[PDB]
């Protein structure tokens, strides 16, 4: 008698990376960054009308 | 310890300047100027039909 089993076929996947800036909706964002942030208090933005 | 406040921008506006006479309406007048009004009492017109 011979018998035996077997691995058939093996499968992965790939990851999808997805940056932020190419999505449409990156225009509602203004995105700028403060290396130190969180030596910050309040911010401000000043606006005339 | 360091800590601080920041202002972020200043935004203004701008005035919108309006020419009367841009305006679809200006047909309606026949704008005229007197350099002196306040000396005319009754000004007239005459229509002959």
């Amino acid at each position: 008698d011979v018998e035996f089993d077997a691995l058939l076929g093996s499968y992965c996947n790939t990851l999808s990376l997805v940056r932020f800036l190419e999505l449409g909706l990156s225009v509602a964002c203004v995105c700028t960054k403060f290396p130190e942030l969180a030596y910050m208090n309040e911010g401000r933005v000043q606006f005339e009308v």
